[PDB]
């Protein structure tokens, strides 16, 4: 069910993440080759996910349906998309803060870090999904 009534994501309380601190996430008690796999690791086009300029509520809406997609898929890594803000309050910033603990709040979701420059830098994150 990519139904939105599953939709558990949560807004509110938001905690801005400032421009000077890049996304890393990383849970405790994975396999030694788990991070390897967000460096190293293939991203085709349907692995990754562009919000720009997508309001905050349709960001949690396909950020929740291309995670559930991706698993469904046997995706092991994907790329999402949020763009680079000129402020800590700018859209893209926002976007960016919401998709670090909406990724956090998925079981399956192992790691995150920021991009490296060929794929969108700082204005993206890689994902690193259970198979």
């Amino acid at each position: 069910d990519t139904l939105q009534l599953d939709n558990f994501l949560t807004t509110g309380f938001l905690d801005i993440i400032p421009l000077s601190q890049p996304l890393e996430f990383r849970r405790e008690g994975l396999q030694h080759g788990v991070l390897d796999k967000l460096r190293s690791g293939k991203y085709p086009q349907q692995a990754s996910l562009n919000l720009l300029r997508q309001p905050v509520e349709e960001c949690r809406k396909m950020v929740f349906s291309f995670i559930q997609q991706a698993l469904a898929d046997g995706l092991r890594n994907v790329l999402i998309i949020h763009g680079k803000g000129r402020d800590d309050k700018s859209h893209a910033n926002i976007v960016r803060s919401y998709v670090a603990r909406w990724l956090t709040e998925f079981d399956d979701v192992q790691a995150y870090c920021t991009a490296l420059p060929h794929h969108g830098g700082s204005g993206a994150c890689y994902v690193a999904l259970r198979k």
